[PDB]
């Protein structure tokens, strides 16, 4: 919609993921369903983050379709050996769309 600056029609079950403490050196499982308020196909991608702590998160699929009037699960993977608390923000580019699917996570990493 051109005008009255809109959003994405897809949307996360959730707004925020909390995923607390989590050991060091250790495999994180963690999932995002994504519903797709599209009338036809919506063309959907994940960008890559920027800080360290953000890369190490693995989102999938790397990209895809999510049918009309449905779900779509986000395998997410988390794993790192930088201690201490951070703060990454991941994005959804989608074909159309004025601004794209901002999900924000939080988490902290902790040791022996």
């Amino acid at each position: 919609g051109s005008s009255g600056s809109s959003g994405p029609k897809i949307h996360f079950n959730f707004e925020l993921l909390d995923i607390g403490k989590v050991f060091t050196g250790s495999a994180h499982c963690y999932e995002a369903i994504l519903y797709n308020k599209g009338s036809i196909d919506a063309l959907f991608n994940m960008t890559p983050p920027t800080s360290a702590l953000g890369a190490c998160f693995v989102f999938s699929p790397k990209e895809g379709i999510i049918e009309p009037s449905g779900v779509q699960a986000i395998q997410i993977s988390f794993s790192s050996i930088i201690l201490g608390n951070f703060e990454e923000e991941f994005l959804v580019n989608v074909n159309g769309s004025p601004e794209p699917v901002k999900l924000t996570i939080r988490g902290c990493v902790i040791g022996p």
